[PDB]
């Protein structure tokens, strides 16, 4: 099976490489990125993406409903499209499928 835990390690550190400060907005702020791993809030984060990941793909992801609490965050289309580009960037190191369409259904609702 697709190592979709390690695809989502990877994209969390593209993204908080390239915007240290949307992880502000999470429980694991000011966790060093080498120590994620190590950290009880991101443990809980990284599953709940790799969980997200699998739905969208198994064809139950609520991207509505994901879209509507990342607003709930401050969190819209601008952070969304660089999240598009970190998780390409993740996928593709690991030889994994792109997940291109499911962040666009996310933008459909930004
Ligand atoms: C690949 C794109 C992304 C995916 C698939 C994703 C997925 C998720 C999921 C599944 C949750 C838990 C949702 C819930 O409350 O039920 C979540 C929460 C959250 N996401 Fe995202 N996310 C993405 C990008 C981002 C970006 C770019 C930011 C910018 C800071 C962000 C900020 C947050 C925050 C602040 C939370 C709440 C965390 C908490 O409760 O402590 N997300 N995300």
């Amino acid at each position: 099976m697709v190592n979709w835990a390690a695809v989502v390690d990877d994209f969390y550190q593209e993204l908080f490489k390239a915007h240290p400060e949307y992880q502000n907005k999470f429980g694991f702020k000011g966790v060093a990125l080498g120590s994620l791993k190590g950290n009880a809030a991101y443990k809980t984060q990284a599953g709940k993406t790799v969980d997200y990941i699998n739905a969208a793909i198994g064809g139950s992801a609520d991207a509505a409903g994901l879209a509507s609490r990342h607003k709930g965050r401050n969190v819209g289309s601008a952070e969304f499209h660089n999240a598009k580009a970190c998780l390409a960037k993740a996928c593709s190191a690991h030889g994994a499928p792109d997940l291109g369409h499911a962040i666009d259904d996310i933008l459909s609702h930004l």
